[PDB]
């Protein structure tokens, strides 16, 4: 998987966006994985409780989780693919499946499409998809490293 430079601009523009309102974003797409998914909610001790929009949209460990996701994504996506030092220690941390990031990945460009939609168009949206695809690519590399079968 590669990115032109022109692509990981269009990635990192939108991303400057993100970082204006990182916990606002990140309400968004853990909301929109929880109603997209809600199969996956029992799976998180930190968010079993919650059933609804509204207990999600009030939610601290939700809130405090979104940052935290969009932070370590944030400086995976600055490398611009060279992200090995960032990517082994995300890896070992992990469990979460290669397919939760799928889930997790399509929330992400539902909310940038919905939140920014002049500066994502077709071209960003494919440049995200790109992104992220080479994101979970190379972490489900870290994963079966260690035998995870993610």
């Amino acid at each position: 998987m590669v990115l032109s430079e022109g692509e990981w601009q269009l990635v990192l523009h939108v991303w400057a966006k993100v970082e204006a309102d990182v916990a606002g974003h990140g309400q968004d797409i853990l909301i929109r994985l929880f109603k997209s998914h809600p199969e996956t909610l029992e799976k998180f001790d930190r968010f079993k409780h919650l059933k609804t929009e509204a207990e999600m949209k009030a939610s601290e460990d939700l809130k405090k989780h979104g940052v935290t996701v969009l932070t370590a994504l944030g400086a995976i996506l600055k490398k611009k693919g060279h992200h090995e030092a960032e990517l082994k220690p995300l890896a070992q941390s992990h469990k979460i499946p290669i397919k939760y990031l799928e889930f997790i990945s399509e929330a992400i460009i539902h909310v940038l499409h919905s939140r920014h939609p002049g500066d994502f168009g077709a071209d960003a949206q494919g440049a995200m998809n790109k992104a992220l695809e080479l994101f979970r690519k190379d972490i489900a590399a870290k994963y079966k490293e260690l035998g995870y079968q993610g």
